[PDB]
Formats: structure tokens, C-alpha cells, sequence
């Protein structure tokens, strides 16, 4: 972005111009979604049909 | 219905997974809905006409 300056000739010299300043936006990587389950043998042997649904 | 662990690095070693836990719904058997009738042989013969109706 710029600004300008006012003047009745216009001559600048004895004041200061647009400096170009550069800024940036980072995306960064966010946590880790996880949902972990566990189950016994002895359990998917006798209890757990249907375990795809 | 699950839920879920926030990690930075994904290491999910000495935490809670998720239990699974099981319901059911049930359903029963409601009594009977009866209607009986009954007339004797002699009312049908000169009696009962238009019985379906």
C-alpha cells in the first residue's frame, strides 16, 4: 500500500517516500486427529460379529 | 460413538483408547385382538341373508 504527498510545486526532496515493506501469512501443520481402539483375541473369537459396521 | 486423541507427533503410547461398549433395543408381544360370533344352523337357513355383508 502507498501514500501520497501534497505539495504546491511538488517537489519532494526535502521529505521522505514510500519505504516497501513486505509481510507474509504462514500456514503452519495442526495436531494429530487420532481415534485408536484395542480388543482381546478371546473377545473377536466369541463376541465380535459384525465388526466392519 | 468413538472420540479422539490430540497429539503433536501422533505418539498415542500411554493414553485411553475408546471402550466399545454394546446396547440393544427390545421388543415384546402385545395380547390378542379377538371378535367371536355365533348363531344356529336354523337362523342361517331363513334367517341370515346377506351374511358377508
Amino acid at each position: 500500500q502507498f501514500s501520497s504527498l501534497r505539495t504546491p510545486t511538488g517537489d519532494i526532496s526535502g521529505q521522505n517516500k514510500n519505504n516497501l515493506i513486505s509481510g507474509k501469512a504462514t500456514g503452519r501443520v495442526g495436531n494429530y486427529i487420532t481415534v485408536a481402539v484395542e480388543y482381546q483375541q478371546l473377545e473377536e473369537a466369541i463376541k465380535l460379529n459384525q465388526l466392519e459396521e
